[PDB]
This record gives C-alpha cells, sequence and structure tokens, in this order.
C-alpha cells in the first residue's frame, strides 16, 4: 500500500488541479472568442485616427510599426476592449501633443507599444491555454505548479486592467483640461509624461508570460 498511498495523491491531486483551472477555464474560453471576434472586424479606412495625415512618419519606430501593421493596430484595439469610442478619442489627444525636442513622439510609440506588447502577452497565454493544455495540466501536474500557472494567469488580466485604467487617467486629465492642456499640446505631453510615462509597463506582461510558459514546455 506504497500503493493506496500515491493513489489518494493523484486522486487529491486531480481534483484540487480541477478547481485551480475552473476558476480561469470560463474566462479564457471568453477571451479566445471575444480575441476571434476582433480579428474578424473590419477596420476602418481611417485607422480611429492612427494614421500618417495625423502622426508623421518616421519620427518614432514604435509610431512606424503601427502606421504599417493592420495586425499591430489590431492587437492595439484589443487592449483596449476595441472600445471605438475611446480608441478614437484617445488617437485625438495623442495627435495633439506636442514638445520642444520631440520627446513627445517616443511617448506616443510607448504608450502604442506598452498596449500591443500586453495584449499580444495576453493573448498567447490565452492560445496556450487551451482545453487540451487545460486537461494536460489537470492530469499532469502538481497542485503547486498548476497554482502558479492559474494565479499567474490572474496577474496577466490584471496588468491589463492596470494598462486600460492607465489610459482612462491620461483620457481624463484631458477631460478636466488639466493645467490647460485643451489648449497647448505641450502642457498636454507633459502632462502624459509625469502622470504616466513611468506607469507604462509592457515588461512586467511579458514576464509573467514566461512564467506560464516555462513550466509548460515540460
Amino acid at each position: 500500500n506504497e500503493k493506496e498511498k500515491i493513489i489518494k495523491k493523484i486522486a487529491q491531486e486531480f481534483d484540487e488541479n480541477e478547481k485551480l483551472i475552473n476558476k480561469i477555464g470560463p474566462n479564457i474560453e471568453m477571451f479566445a472568442q471575444t480575441i476571434n471576434t476582433d480579428i474578424q472586424k473590419i477596420e476602418p479606412n481611417d485607422q480611429f485616427g492612427i494614421n500618417k495625415t495625423l502622426f508623421t512618419e518616421k519620427k518614432d519606430n514604435n509610431i512606424d510599426f503601427m502606421l504599417k501593421d493592420n495586425r499591430l493596430r489590431r492587437l492595439f484595439y484589443s487592449s483596449l476592449n476595441y472600445d471605438e469610442n475611446k480608441i478614437k478619442k484617445l488617437a485625438t489627444i495623442l495627435a495633439q501633443t506636442s514638445s520642444s525636442n520631440d520627446y513627445h513622439y517616443t511617448l506616443i510609440g510607448l504608450i502604442f507599444w506598452t498596449g500591443f506588447k500586453i495584449q499580444e502577452a495576453f493573448e498567447s497565454a490565452v492560445n496556450i491555454l487551451t482545453k487540451d493544455e487545460q486537461k494536460r495540466l489537470i492530469f499532469n501536474f502538481r497542485t503547486k505548479t498548476v497554482k502558479e500557472i492559474q494565479e499567474n494567469f490572474e496577474k496577466l488580466m490584471q496588468e491589463r486592467n492596470s494598462w486600460i485604467k492607465i489610459v482612462d487617467n491620461i483620457i481624463g486629465e484631458y477631460d478636466k483640461n488639466t493645467g490647460g492642456c485643451k489648449a497647448d499640446g505641450k502642457i498636454l505631453g507633459e502632462v502624459i509624461r509625469v502622470g504616466y510615462e513611468h506607469e507604462l509597463d509592457s515588461n512586467k506582461s511579458m514576464q509573467i508570460l514566461n512564467n506560464i510558459e516555462t513550466p509548460l514546455k515540460t
């Protein structure tokens, strides 16, 4: 009954893994469907204002990636739950920022970058955690690993939500007219830089992803 002992433990690990997975499984299925629905959307011809008429080509690499690639623009739109009004409003707000040293272009770029990188990490995690993979986790992994993965997934969900809140706060400065930024594109750039540049962080997302990926290659 070394056998009986091991069998009881295995049955308990299946039971507890399943509860951990059941916490994220319904969500992942919804997110996968939502992602597919966003991918199928027709982008408007104006690209919600994220085009070369409003953001000059060749000022920032991350701006240029957005101007050039509709799939990176789709990621950025999905990073904001494809809220069209919000996307258009942000784009309008950004296209009127200004500065002396052109740094506003770097800030614009890091905003676009942060959004498409967070959504890319999020969608990769969603795409990796298929039903088959979830079943693989339940039946073949120690409960400690399954817990780390489930909680790292919830962490990634939160990163994404904190990113949305940053954008909401940036729009909020403009709506409040902080420092009279509505009338001055330089004031607006500085409002956004000082309030929010340090807040931008797609590195954390991508590390959380890597920590979900590395146990899975087992």
